[PDB]
RNA sequence: GUGCUCGCUUCGGCAGCACAUAUACUAAACGAUACAGAGAAGAUUAGCAUGGCCCCUGCGCAAGGAUGACACGCAAAUUCGUGAAGCGU
């Protein structure tokens, strides 16, 4: 009992950081300048994986969120563009 | 303009032939530097691989640059049991 609760104190401090939320939603346009960071890293992670359905959804959420329409309307219809087949993801876009 | 032909009448004047539309695209990453040093379940490293919104060396579909470097797990949607309160023709 000493070895898997050893190892269950050992893998609770076994996290990485704890996350730095400061500063958020501040001095105006850097607000926007964190979002186009946050959209280059969305862009950066379906870039690595064309056939990625997952992070093409969190860009299609993140998007309809803080892209509005018209960026929004770009994710679903990239998306939407890149599939042709797999008709349940066009459910989703819709 | 030149050369030639008196071709027309004076050395020079006039006339005819031959030479016959150039130039433009003309002229005005890599150096230098501080830093820190390198993946594969306890320590060290062979290598070869896969896709780019990354390249250099290399005539080169030869090959070479620490395995040349870059590169983590989200799911399109529910269903049944127990207790408490309110309403009911």
């Amino acid at each position: 009992t000493a070895e898997q609760l050893l190892r269950e104190a050992k893998e609770r401090e076994l996290e990485l950081l704890p996350p730095p939320p400061q500063q958020k939603i501040t001095d105006e346009e850097e607000l926007n300048d964190y979002k186009l960071r946050k959209r280059k890293t969305f862009e950066d992670n379906i870039r690595k994986n064309r056939t990625v359905i997952s992070n093409w959804i969190k860009y299609a959420q993140w998007e309809e969120s803080l892209k509005e329409i018209q960026r929004a309307r770009s994710i679903y219809e990239r998306a939407l563009d890149v599939d042709y087949r797999n008709i349940t993801l066009w459910l989703k876009y819709a």
